[PDB]
């Protein structure tokens, strides 16, 4: 069973909602999102490869700090929750370029209230996939200023924007793109199309009221 529906008000339901509530860029976004349904994702194949990747990272010397699990988010269109939760998140599904080519990595939002470039419209409805991730050893990069962006940095698990903590407002210029995580993984001689240190964990449906 890939999806396990959770009953609203239950412990498991409020745990998933608590991941979202604790991950806002503006914690007062708690008044604007109503999470009306939620499922845990149980994809044994993806969880196997996440667990395998974590033990390889520890084999290659990453610190226990770098082995920690955290969460990141993706708002998903056209009822494609099914494909990402069953197949995993693949390269080429984002149009963001700020941290490297989307053909070489996958982009996830750091903040659960910052899921698209422009503000959400009142009454909007959406589906948000919650991924568990290992940021591992992070490569911090400056946003591009007339220079070609880097290929994914070998021996690091993701790219992040160097000064993203400067971002405090959902309306700051390019807040959405500057608060992304960029996950990638080199195979042997090729970039993997699906980084294994990203794994779908839960799905929620929301309505938005500003």
């Amino acid at each position: 069973a890939l999806f396990q529906p959770l009953t609203p008000g239950s412990r498991e339901f409020e745990d998933v909602v608590n991941i979202l509530h604790s991950s806002y860029l503006e914690p007062t976004s708690v008044t604007n999102f109503n999470y009306r349904r939620a499922c845990l994702v149980h994809n044994e194949l993806l969880e196997k490869e996440f667990t395998e990747k974590r033990r390889e990272l520890k084999f290659d010397g990453r610190l226990d700090k770098e082995l920690s699990e955290s969460y990141a988010f993706l708002m998903v269109d056209r009822y494609q929750v099914q494909t990402i939760c069953e197949k995993g998140l693949h390269v080429g599904q984002s149009k963001i370029t700020i941290l490297g080519s989307p053909s070489m990595g996958v982009y996830l939002s750091r903040y659960a209230d910052l899921l698209q470039a422009n503000p959400l419209d009142t009454g909007a409805m959406g589906d948000v996939v919650i991924f568990k991730i290992m940021k591992g050893k992070i490569k911090s990069i400056y946003d591009p200023m007339g220079v070609k962006s880097l290929d994914p940095t070998p021996k690091h698990e993701c790219h992040v924007s160097k000064n993203a903590n400067r971002i405090t407002s959902l309306l700051a210029y390019r807040a959405y793109e500057l608060t992304q995580y960029y996950f990638y993984e080199y195979g042997f001689d090729e970039l993997r199309r699906r980084p294994r240190h990203v794994c779908p964990y839960a799905v929620v449906s929301f309505t938005y009221k500003d």
